[PDB]
């Protein structure tokens, strides 16, 4: 895809929160509760076609519960859906 950096205002607190949402449903890492996205969040676009966007995908740095978490998150072009893709963790800051 063709990737840029995104600055960590609302939008991108929004997917941290999404996130941990969706991190609860799984449970892997019990009971969580969002606190912050850190700098760098990656957005990538993905195409298909002739150069039409397919989707997105968002890296996140997340603190949650006071662990800092590596989450991925697609976003659907046409439904705008959003999916978590991977939620993975402790990392290092980066």
């Amino acid at each position: 895809g063709e990737w840029e950096i995104i600055d960590i205002g609302p939008f991108t607190q929004n997917l941290g929160k999404f996130a941990v949402d969706e991190e609860n449903k799984i449970g892997q890492y019990g009971r969580l509760t969002f606190n912050k996205v850190i700098r760098p969040c990656m957005k990538k676009t993905i195409y298909e076609n002739e150069r039409e966007i397919k989707g997105y995908e968002y890296q996140l740095y997340v603190y949650a519960s006071d662990k800092l978490f590596r989450a991925d998150i697609s976003e659907d072009y046409k439904t705008r859906g959003r999916k978590l893709l991977r939620f993975n963790g402790p990392v290092p800051p980066p």
